[PDB]
Protein backbone atom coordinates (compact mmCIF):
# COMPACT_ATOMS: atom_id res chain seq x y z
CA UNK A 1 0.00 0.00 0.00
CA UNK A 2 3.15 2.21 -0.18
CA UNK A 3 3.02 3.05 3.55
CA UNK A 4 6.79 2.86 4.15
CA UNK A 5 7.75 4.48 0.84
CA UNK A 6 5.32 7.34 1.49
CA UNK A 7 6.57 7.78 5.05
CA UNK A 8 10.19 8.03 4.03
CA UNK A 9 9.40 10.47 1.22
CA UNK A 10 7.42 12.65 3.61
CA UNK A 11 10.21 12.45 6.21
CA UNK A 12 12.49 13.72 3.45
CA UNK A 13 10.04 16.61 2.98
CA UNK A 14 10.33 17.35 6.71
CA UNK A 15 14.13 16.87 6.80
CA UNK A 16 13.61 14.33 9.62
CA UNK A 17 14.67 10.84 10.52
CA UNK A 18 12.06 8.25 11.39
CA UNK A 19 11.39 7.32 15.00
CA UNK A 20 9.84 3.87 15.36
CA UNK A 21 8.94 2.64 18.86
CA UNK A 22 8.68 -1.03 19.75
CA UNK A 23 5.95 -2.29 22.07
CA UNK A 24 4.61 -5.73 22.90
CA UNK A 25 0.98 -6.15 21.87
CA UNK A 26 -1.23 -6.58 24.91
CA UNK A 27 1.33 -5.25 27.41
CA UNK A 28 0.08 -4.57 30.10
CA UNK A 29 -3.46 -5.32 28.89
CA UNK A 30 -5.40 -5.31 25.63
CA UNK A 31 -7.02 -1.91 26.14
CA UNK A 32 -4.04 -0.24 27.81
CA UNK A 33 -1.86 -1.46 24.96
CA UNK A 34 -4.25 -0.03 22.36
CA UNK A 35 -4.21 3.32 24.17
CA UNK A 36 -0.42 3.23 24.58
CA UNK A 37 -0.15 2.79 20.81
CA UNK A 38 -2.62 5.62 20.12
CA UNK A 39 -0.52 7.85 22.40
CA UNK A 40 2.76 6.98 20.66
CA UNK A 41 1.19 7.84 17.31
CA UNK A 42 -0.41 11.07 18.52
CA UNK A 43 2.94 12.10 20.04
CA UNK A 44 4.74 11.77 16.68
CA UNK A 45 5.88 8.13 16.21
CA UNK A 46 6.49 7.65 12.48
CA UNK A 47 5.85 3.90 12.29
CA UNK A 48 5.23 1.06 14.73
CA UNK A 49 7.13 -2.09 15.53
CA UNK A 50 4.73 -4.40 17.37
CA UNK A 51 5.67 -7.68 19.03
CA UNK A 52 3.47 -10.74 19.24
CA UNK A 53 4.40 -11.97 22.73
CA UNK A 54 7.24 -14.48 22.55
CA UNK A 55 9.80 -16.04 24.87
CA UNK A 56 13.56 -15.57 24.48
CA UNK A 57 14.79 -15.57 28.10
CA UNK A 58 18.36 -16.79 27.45
CA UNK A 59 19.10 -13.68 25.39
CA UNK A 60 16.50 -11.00 26.21
CA UNK A 61 17.11 -8.37 28.85
CA UNK A 62 14.69 -8.04 31.77
CA UNK A 63 12.70 -5.27 30.07
CA UNK A 64 11.61 -7.26 27.00
CA UNK A 65 11.28 -10.51 28.96
CA UNK A 66 9.04 -8.85 31.57
CA UNK A 67 6.85 -7.32 28.85
CA UNK A 68 6.30 -10.76 27.31
CA UNK A 69 5.41 -12.09 30.76
CA UNK A 70 2.97 -9.23 31.44
CA UNK A 71 1.12 -9.87 28.17
CA UNK A 72 0.86 -13.62 28.73
CA UNK A 73 -0.36 -12.86 32.27
CA UNK A 74 -3.14 -10.71 30.75
CA UNK A 75 -4.26 -13.72 28.70
CA UNK A 76 -3.02 -12.30 25.39
CA UNK A 77 -3.10 -14.77 22.50
CA UNK A 78 -1.99 -14.44 18.87
CA UNK A 79 -5.68 -14.23 17.96
CA UNK A 80 -6.16 -11.18 20.17
CA UNK A 81 -2.97 -9.69 18.74
CA UNK A 82 -4.32 -9.93 15.21
CA UNK A 83 -7.59 -8.27 16.25
CA UNK A 84 -5.63 -5.46 17.92
CA UNK A 85 -3.57 -5.05 14.74
CA UNK A 86 -6.78 -4.79 12.71
CA UNK A 87 -8.18 -2.10 15.04
CA UNK A 88 -4.94 -0.10 14.97
CA UNK A 89 -4.93 -0.18 11.17
CA UNK A 90 -8.58 0.88 11.01
CA UNK A 91 -7.99 3.85 13.32
CA UNK A 92 -4.68 4.78 11.64
CA UNK A 93 -4.90 3.89 7.94
CA UNK A 94 -1.56 5.38 6.81
CA UNK A 95 0.96 4.49 9.53
CA UNK A 96 3.42 1.70 8.64
CA UNK A 97 2.89 -1.29 10.94
CA UNK A 98 5.79 -3.72 11.36
CA UNK A 99 5.27 -6.98 13.16
CA UNK A 100 8.12 -8.54 15.10
CA UNK A 101 7.69 -12.18 15.94
CA UNK A 102 9.41 -15.49 16.50
CA UNK A 103 9.33 -18.57 14.33
CA UNK A 104 7.24 -20.88 16.51
CA UNK A 105 4.27 -18.56 15.98
CA UNK A 106 4.01 -19.90 12.41
CA UNK A 107 4.12 -23.57 13.46
CA UNK A 108 0.49 -23.91 14.53
CA UNK A 109 -1.07 -22.50 11.35
CA UNK A 110 1.62 -22.72 8.68
CA UNK A 111 3.72 -20.06 6.97
CA UNK A 112 1.29 -19.07 4.22
CA UNK A 113 -1.68 -18.81 6.59
CA UNK A 114 0.32 -16.56 8.91
CA UNK A 115 1.28 -14.13 6.16
CA UNK A 116 -2.26 -14.23 4.76
CA UNK A 117 -3.54 -13.18 8.18
CA UNK A 118 -0.98 -10.36 8.29
CA UNK A 119 -2.15 -9.15 4.89
CA UNK A 120 -5.81 -9.36 5.95
CA UNK A 121 -5.40 -7.11 9.00
CA UNK A 122 -3.21 -4.59 7.17
CA UNK A 123 0.30 -5.30 8.46
CA UNK A 124 3.02 -3.79 6.24
CA UNK A 125 6.15 -5.71 7.31
CA UNK A 126 7.13 -8.81 9.27
CA UNK A 127 10.46 -9.49 10.98
CA UNK A 128 10.86 -13.13 12.05
CA UNK A 129 13.60 -12.33 14.53
CA UNK A 130 15.08 -15.83 15.00
CA UNK A 131 15.49 -17.21 11.46
CA UNK A 132 18.99 -17.15 9.90
CA UNK A 133 19.31 -15.56 6.47
CA UNK A 134 20.33 -19.00 5.16
CA UNK A 135 16.85 -20.28 6.11
CA UNK A 136 14.81 -17.21 5.21
CA UNK A 137 13.58 -18.13 1.70
CA UNK A 138 10.19 -19.67 2.69
CA UNK A 139 9.43 -16.62 4.85
CA UNK A 140 10.58 -14.11 2.24
CA UNK A 141 8.60 -15.77 -0.54
CA UNK A 142 5.46 -16.09 1.59
CA UNK A 143 5.76 -12.42 2.57
CA UNK A 144 6.04 -11.26 -1.05
CA UNK A 145 3.13 -13.48 -2.12
CA UNK A 146 0.96 -11.68 0.46
CA UNK A 147 2.19 -8.12 -0.21
CA UNK A 148 4.14 -8.06 3.07
CA UNK A 149 7.63 -6.57 3.35
CA UNK A 150 10.06 -9.15 4.80
CA UNK A 151 12.47 -7.36 7.13
CA UNK A 152 16.13 -8.38 7.17
CA UNK A 153 18.59 -7.50 9.91
CA UNK A 154 21.96 -6.04 8.94
CA UNK A 155 24.40 -7.13 11.66
CA UNK A 156 27.30 -4.87 12.70
CA UNK A 157 30.06 -6.84 10.94
CA UNK A 158 28.24 -7.60 7.68
CA UNK A 159 30.60 -8.11 4.77
CA UNK A 160 29.70 -6.96 1.26
CA UNK A 161 28.41 -10.43 0.36
CA UNK A 162 25.86 -10.27 3.16
CA UNK A 163 25.05 -6.60 2.51
CA UNK A 164 24.14 -7.50 -1.07
CA UNK A 165 21.82 -10.25 0.19
CA UNK A 166 20.15 -8.05 2.82
CA UNK A 167 19.68 -5.22 0.31
CA UNK A 168 18.10 -7.53 -2.25
CA UNK A 169 15.88 -9.67 0.01
CA UNK A 170 14.35 -6.98 2.23
CA UNK A 171 11.64 -4.42 1.61
CA UNK A 172 10.20 -1.52 3.55
CA UNK A 173 13.16 -0.84 5.81
CA UNK A 174 16.48 -2.47 6.67
CA UNK A 175 16.83 -3.29 10.39
CA UNK A 176 20.35 -2.09 11.09
CA UNK A 177 22.27 -3.13 14.21
CA UNK A 178 25.30 -0.86 14.57
CA UNK A 179 34.75 -6.92 14.58
CA UNK A 180 32.04 -4.33 13.98
CA UNK A 181 32.29 -1.93 11.02
CA UNK A 182 31.70 1.84 11.21
CA UNK A 183 28.03 2.82 11.26
CA UNK A 184 28.41 5.26 8.37
CA UNK A 185 30.16 2.56 6.31
CA UNK A 186 27.29 0.08 6.61
CA UNK A 187 24.82 2.85 5.77
CA UNK A 188 26.79 3.87 2.66
CA UNK A 189 27.08 0.29 1.39
CA UNK A 190 23.38 -0.43 1.93
CA UNK A 191 22.56 2.66 -0.13
CA UNK A 192 25.06 1.57 -2.79
CA UNK A 193 23.20 -1.74 -3.07
CA UNK A 194 19.76 -0.02 -3.14
CA UNK A 195 18.61 -1.50 0.17
CA UNK A 196 15.41 -0.43 1.85
CA UNK A 197 16.09 2.62 4.05
CA UNK A 198 18.10 1.73 7.15
CA UNK A 199 16.64 2.12 10.65
CA UNK A 200 19.34 1.92 13.32
CA UNK A 201 17.94 -0.39 15.99
CA UNK A 202 20.83 -1.12 18.36
CA UNK A 203 20.81 0.58 21.74
CA UNK A 204 18.27 3.31 20.87
CA UNK A 205 17.72 4.24 24.52
CA UNK A 206 17.34 8.00 24.45
CA UNK A 207 17.55 11.09 22.18
CA UNK A 208 21.35 11.00 21.82
CA UNK A 209 21.26 7.65 19.99
CA UNK A 210 18.53 8.81 17.61
CA UNK A 211 20.54 11.92 16.77
CA UNK A 212 23.71 9.87 16.26
CA UNK A 213 21.91 7.51 13.86
CA UNK A 214 20.48 10.30 11.70
CA UNK A 215 23.77 12.24 11.69
CA UNK A 216 25.47 9.07 10.39
CA UNK A 217 23.06 8.92 7.44
CA UNK A 218 20.48 6.41 8.66
CA UNK A 219 16.86 6.98 7.67
CA UNK A 220 15.79 6.75 11.32
CA UNK A 221 15.93 4.67 14.47
CA UNK A 222 13.97 1.87 16.16
CA UNK A 223 13.72 1.94 19.96
CA UNK A 224 13.75 -1.73 20.89
CA UNK A 225 13.08 -1.50 24.63
CA UNK A 226 12.98 2.14 25.79
CA UNK A 227 9.19 2.40 25.45
CA UNK A 228 8.66 -0.89 27.30
CA UNK A 229 10.84 0.37 30.14
CA UNK A 230 8.56 3.39 30.57
CA UNK A 231 5.56 1.04 30.67
CA UNK A 232 7.17 -1.17 33.32
CA UNK A 233 8.18 1.78 35.50
CA UNK A 234 4.72 3.42 35.45
CA UNK A 235 2.47 0.35 35.69
CA UNK A 236 0.62 1.71 38.73
CA UNK A 237 -0.38 5.00 37.05
CA UNK A 238 -1.72 4.81 33.49
CA UNK A 239 -2.06 8.62 33.38
CA UNK A 240 1.57 9.21 34.28
CA UNK A 241 2.56 6.36 31.96
CA UNK A 242 0.90 8.04 28.99
CA UNK A 243 2.36 11.45 29.87
CA UNK A 244 5.88 10.04 30.10
CA UNK A 245 5.40 8.24 26.78
CA UNK A 246 4.36 11.52 25.16
CA UNK A 247 7.39 13.43 26.46
CA UNK A 248 9.68 10.58 25.45
CA UNK A 249 8.35 10.35 21.88
CA UNK A 250 8.55 14.15 21.63
CA UNK A 251 12.19 14.14 22.74
CA UNK A 252 13.06 11.28 20.37
CA UNK A 253 11.46 13.14 17.45
CA UNK A 254 13.37 16.28 18.41
CA UNK A 255 16.57 14.24 18.09
CA UNK A 256 15.40 12.99 14.68
CA UNK A 257 15.59 16.55 13.30
CA UNK A 258 19.40 16.54 13.89
CA UNK B 1 20.11 -43.83 29.56
CA UNK B 2 20.37 -42.24 33.07
CA UNK B 3 23.28 -39.98 32.04
CA UNK B 4 22.11 -36.89 33.96
CA UNK B 5 20.87 -38.83 37.00
CA UNK B 6 24.17 -40.72 37.19
CA UNK B 7 26.18 -37.52 36.81
CA UNK B 8 24.38 -35.73 39.60
CA UNK B 9 24.67 -38.73 41.92
CA UNK B 10 28.39 -38.97 41.23
CA UNK B 11 28.79 -35.22 41.73
CA UNK B 12 27.15 -35.77 45.11
CA UNK B 13 29.80 -38.45 45.77
CA UNK B 14 32.48 -35.87 44.94
CA UNK B 15 30.77 -33.05 46.89
CA UNK B 16 30.92 -30.93 43.71
CA UNK B 17 28.63 -28.81 41.61
CA UNK B 18 28.33 -29.47 37.90
CA UNK B 19 30.13 -27.28 35.39
CA UNK B 20 28.51 -27.36 31.95
CA UNK B 21 30.12 -25.33 29.15
CA UNK B 22 28.20 -24.11 26.13
CA UNK B 23 29.76 -24.15 22.67
CA UNK B 24 28.36 -23.76 19.17
CA UNK B 25 28.79 -26.91 17.09
CA UNK B 26 31.17 -26.30 14.21
CA UNK B 27 32.66 -23.10 15.66
CA UNK B 28 35.25 -22.30 14.27
CA UNK B 29 35.30 -25.43 12.09
CA UNK B 30 34.05 -29.00 12.24
CA UNK B 31 37.34 -30.54 13.36
CA UNK B 32 38.42 -27.68 15.63
CA UNK B 33 35.01 -27.83 17.29
CA UNK B 34 35.32 -31.58 17.87
CA UNK B 35 38.75 -31.06 19.43
CA UNK B 36 37.52 -28.11 21.51
CA UNK B 37 34.82 -30.40 22.91
CA UNK B 38 37.29 -33.22 23.61
CA UNK B 39 39.46 -30.69 25.48
CA UNK B 40 36.57 -29.39 27.60
CA UNK B 41 35.70 -32.95 28.59
CA UNK B 42 39.30 -33.96 29.32
CA UNK B 43 39.70 -30.81 31.44
CA UNK B 44 36.75 -31.77 33.68
CA UNK B 45 33.49 -30.49 32.09
CA UNK B 46 30.66 -32.49 33.65
CA UNK B 47 28.15 -32.24 30.79
CA UNK B 48 27.89 -30.39 27.49
CA UNK B 49 25.46 -27.82 26.18
CA UNK B 50 25.86 -27.74 22.40
CA UNK B 51 24.23 -25.23 20.06
CA UNK B 52 23.05 -25.95 16.55
CA UNK B 53 23.97 -22.66 14.87
CA UNK B 54 21.05 -20.24 14.97
CA UNK B 55 20.41 -16.52 14.52
CA UNK B 56 19.10 -14.27 17.29
CA UNK B 57 20.85 -10.94 16.57
CA UNK B 58 18.27 -8.62 18.19
CA UNK B 59 18.91 -10.19 21.59
CA UNK B 60 22.26 -12.04 21.49
CA UNK B 61 25.47 -10.40 22.58
CA UNK B 62 28.39 -10.18 20.14
CA UNK B 63 30.03 -13.34 21.50
CA UNK B 64 27.17 -15.75 20.73
CA UNK B 65 26.22 -13.93 17.53
CA UNK B 66 29.81 -14.08 16.23
CA UNK B 67 30.04 -17.81 17.03
CA UNK B 68 26.89 -18.48 14.99
CA UNK B 69 28.41 -16.46 12.14
CA UNK B 70 31.73 -18.33 12.32
CA UNK B 71 29.98 -21.71 12.09
CA UNK B 72 27.79 -20.68 9.14
CA UNK B 73 30.94 -19.30 7.48
CA UNK B 74 32.56 -22.75 7.86
CA UNK B 75 29.62 -24.26 5.97
CA UNK B 76 28.13 -25.96 9.03
CA UNK B 77 24.67 -27.44 8.48
CA UNK B 78 22.27 -29.21 10.86
CA UNK B 79 23.25 -32.45 9.12
CA UNK B 80 26.90 -31.96 10.00
CA UNK B 81 25.88 -31.02 13.54
CA UNK B 82 24.06 -34.32 14.00
CA UNK B 83 27.08 -36.26 12.70
CA UNK B 84 29.33 -34.37 15.13
CA UNK B 85 26.90 -35.19 17.96
CA UNK B 86 27.04 -38.87 17.00
CA UNK B 87 30.87 -38.85 17.03
CA UNK B 88 31.02 -37.07 20.40
CA UNK B 89 28.64 -39.65 21.90
CA UNK B 90 30.65 -42.53 20.45
CA UNK B 91 33.91 -41.21 21.90
CA UNK B 92 32.30 -40.24 25.23
CA UNK B 93 29.50 -42.72 26.00
CA UNK B 94 28.61 -41.47 29.50
CA UNK B 95 28.71 -37.67 29.33
CA UNK B 96 25.30 -35.94 29.29
CA UNK B 97 24.81 -34.09 26.00
CA UNK B 98 22.28 -31.24 25.95
CA UNK B 99 21.29 -29.66 22.68
CA UNK B 100 20.33 -26.00 22.57
CA UNK B 101 18.45 -24.93 19.49
CA UNK B 102 15.84 -22.62 18.06
CA UNK B 103 12.39 -23.47 16.80
CA UNK B 104 12.88 -22.93 13.06
CA UNK B 105 15.30 -25.89 13.04
CA UNK B 106 12.28 -28.20 13.43
CA UNK B 107 10.31 -26.60 10.57
CA UNK B 108 12.08 -28.34 7.69
CA UNK B 109 11.70 -31.90 8.99
CA UNK B 110 8.92 -31.78 11.57
CA UNK B 111 8.95 -32.06 15.35
CA UNK B 112 8.87 -35.85 15.66
CA UNK B 113 11.61 -36.38 13.06
CA UNK B 114 13.85 -33.89 14.87
CA UNK B 115 13.51 -35.63 18.23
CA UNK B 116 13.91 -39.04 16.57
CA UNK B 117 17.21 -37.84 15.12
CA UNK B 118 18.30 -36.60 18.55
CA UNK B 119 17.50 -40.00 20.04
CA UNK B 120 19.37 -41.78 17.23
CA UNK B 121 22.65 -39.91 17.78
CA UNK B 122 22.48 -40.18 21.57
CA UNK B 123 21.46 -36.69 22.70
CA UNK B 124 20.14 -36.64 26.29
CA UNK B 125 18.28 -33.30 26.46
CA UNK B 126 16.94 -30.60 24.15
CA UNK B 127 16.28 -26.96 25.02
CA UNK B 128 14.23 -25.15 22.36
CA UNK B 129 15.28 -21.72 23.57
CA UNK B 130 12.57 -19.60 21.90
CA UNK B 131 9.29 -21.41 22.65
CA UNK B 132 7.07 -20.04 25.46
CA UNK B 133 5.98 -22.50 28.13
CA UNK B 134 2.39 -21.92 26.94
CA UNK B 135 3.37 -23.42 23.56
CA UNK B 136 5.73 -26.14 24.77
CA UNK B 137 3.41 -29.19 24.82
CA UNK B 138 4.20 -30.54 21.30
CA UNK B 139 7.93 -30.28 22.03
CA UNK B 140 7.67 -31.80 25.51
CA UNK B 141 5.55 -34.71 24.30
CA UNK B 142 7.80 -35.38 21.30
CA UNK B 143 10.85 -35.33 23.58
CA UNK B 144 9.35 -37.84 26.01
CA UNK B 145 8.23 -40.12 23.16
CA UNK B 146 11.86 -40.27 22.02
CA UNK B 147 13.49 -40.66 25.46
CA UNK B 148 14.80 -37.07 25.36
CA UNK B 149 14.71 -34.77 28.38
CA UNK B 150 12.89 -31.52 27.52
CA UNK B 151 14.66 -28.64 29.26
CA UNK B 152 12.62 -25.83 30.79
CA UNK B 153 13.98 -22.44 31.78
CA UNK B 154 13.15 -21.07 35.22
CA UNK B 155 13.14 -17.27 34.86
CA UNK B 156 14.27 -15.04 37.73
CA UNK B 157 10.79 -13.87 38.80
CA UNK B 158 8.94 -17.19 38.50
CA UNK B 159 5.94 -17.41 40.77
CA UNK B 160 4.93 -20.68 42.43
CA UNK B 161 2.44 -21.43 39.65
CA UNK B 162 5.22 -21.34 37.06
CA UNK B 163 7.68 -23.15 39.33
CA UNK B 164 5.21 -26.03 39.62
CA UNK B 165 4.92 -26.18 35.82
CA UNK B 166 8.69 -26.05 35.23
CA UNK B 167 9.31 -28.71 37.89
CA UNK B 168 6.72 -31.05 36.39
CA UNK B 169 7.43 -30.59 32.67
CA UNK B 170 11.23 -30.74 32.66
CA UNK B 171 13.65 -33.62 33.00
CA UNK B 172 17.41 -33.95 33.30
CA UNK B 173 18.16 -30.49 34.65
CA UNK B 174 16.31 -27.23 35.22
CA UNK B 175 17.87 -24.28 33.37
CA UNK B 176 17.82 -21.60 36.04
CA UNK B 177 18.28 -17.91 35.25
CA UNK B 178 18.96 -16.05 38.49
CA UNK B 179 11.20 -8.10 40.12
CA UNK B 180 13.66 -10.97 40.47
CA UNK B 181 13.44 -13.34 43.47
CA UNK B 182 16.41 -14.46 45.60
CA UNK B 183 18.50 -17.20 44.00
CA UNK B 184 18.29 -19.44 47.07
CA UNK B 185 14.50 -19.02 47.13
CA UNK B 186 14.02 -20.28 43.57
CA UNK B 187 16.36 -23.19 44.30
CA UNK B 188 14.44 -24.15 47.45
CA UNK B 189 11.06 -24.02 45.71
CA UNK B 190 12.26 -26.08 42.75
CA UNK B 191 13.48 -28.74 45.18
CA UNK B 192 10.16 -28.56 47.05
CA UNK B 193 8.36 -29.32 43.78
CA UNK B 194 10.81 -32.15 42.88
CA UNK B 195 12.22 -30.38 39.83
CA UNK B 196 15.19 -31.71 37.91
CA UNK B 197 18.41 -30.40 39.52
CA UNK B 198 18.94 -26.70 38.87
CA UNK B 199 21.89 -25.42 36.83
CA UNK B 200 22.36 -21.67 37.25
CA UNK B 201 22.90 -20.33 33.74
CA UNK B 202 22.75 -16.54 34.04
CA UNK B 203 26.01 -14.63 33.81
CA UNK B 204 28.34 -17.59 34.47
CA UNK B 205 31.42 -15.70 33.29
CA UNK B 206 34.15 -16.84 35.64
CA UNK B 207 34.85 -18.92 38.79
CA UNK B 208 33.14 -16.48 41.20
CA UNK B 209 29.72 -17.06 39.61
CA UNK B 210 30.10 -20.84 39.70
CA UNK B 211 31.01 -20.69 43.38
CA UNK B 212 28.08 -18.37 44.13
CA UNK B 213 25.64 -20.74 42.40
CA UNK B 214 26.80 -23.82 44.30
CA UNK B 215 26.93 -21.96 47.63
CA UNK B 216 23.29 -20.96 47.04
CA UNK B 217 22.28 -24.61 46.67
CA UNK B 218 22.24 -25.04 42.89
CA UNK B 219 23.38 -28.37 41.47
CA UNK B 220 25.84 -26.58 39.18
CA UNK B 221 26.26 -23.88 36.57
CA UNK B 222 26.07 -23.48 32.79
CA UNK B 223 28.52 -21.09 31.14
CA UNK B 224 26.51 -19.62 28.28
CA UNK B 225 29.21 -17.60 26.50
CA UNK B 226 32.50 -17.69 28.45
CA UNK B 227 33.88 -20.62 26.45
CA UNK B 228 32.91 -19.01 23.15
CA UNK B 229 34.71 -15.83 24.18
CA UNK B 230 37.93 -17.80 24.67
CA UNK B 231 37.47 -19.31 21.20
CA UNK B 232 36.95 -15.89 19.60
CA UNK B 233 39.96 -14.35 21.34
CA UNK B 234 42.36 -17.17 20.36
CA UNK B 235 41.20 -17.90 16.80
CA UNK B 236 44.70 -17.42 15.37
CA UNK B 237 46.35 -19.99 17.68
CA UNK B 238 44.55 -23.31 18.18
CA UNK B 239 47.27 -24.47 20.60
CA UNK B 240 46.88 -21.44 22.86
CA UNK B 241 43.10 -21.70 22.46
CA UNK B 242 43.08 -25.25 23.79
CA UNK B 243 45.46 -24.39 26.65
CA UNK B 244 43.30 -21.45 27.75
CA UNK B 245 40.20 -23.65 27.57
CA UNK B 246 41.88 -26.21 29.83
CA UNK B 247 42.89 -23.63 32.45
CA UNK B 248 39.42 -22.09 32.32
CA UNK B 249 37.58 -25.39 32.80
CA UNK B 250 40.00 -26.26 35.61
CA UNK B 251 39.31 -22.96 37.38
CA UNK B 252 35.55 -23.33 36.92
CA UNK B 253 35.66 -26.85 38.40
CA UNK B 254 37.73 -25.55 41.31
CA UNK B 255 34.91 -23.08 42.00
CA UNK B 256 32.40 -25.95 41.83
CA UNK B 257 33.98 -27.53 44.93
CA UNK B 258 32.91 -24.47 47.01
CL1 LIG C 1 2.18 -0.74 2.46
CL1 LIG D 1 -3.43 -16.48 32.14
CL1 LIG E 1 33.74 -7.73 2.10
CL1 LIG F 1 10.99 -1.40 -0.27
CL1 LIG G 1 27.31 2.77 16.57
CL1 LIG H 1 17.50 -1.97 22.77
CL1 LIG I 1 20.28 -40.47 29.39
CL1 LIG J 1 29.48 -20.73 3.19
CL1 LIG K 1 3.40 -17.11 44.03
CL1 LIG L 1 14.87 -36.03 35.42
CL1 LIG M 1 21.97 -14.09 41.37
CL1 LIG N 1 26.09 -15.68 29.64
Amino acid sequence: MERYENLFAQLNDRREGAFVPFVTLGDPGIEQSLKIIDTLIDAGADALELGVPFSDPLADGPTIQNANLRAFAAGVTPAQCFEMLALIREKHPTIPIGLLMYANLVFNNGIDAFYARCEQVGVDSVLVADVPVEESAPFRQAALRHNIAPIFICPPNADDDLLRQVASYGRGYTYLLSGALPLHHLIEKLKEYHAAPALQGFGISSPEQVSAAVRAGAAGAISGSAIVKIIEKNLASPKQMLAELRSFVSAMKAASRA
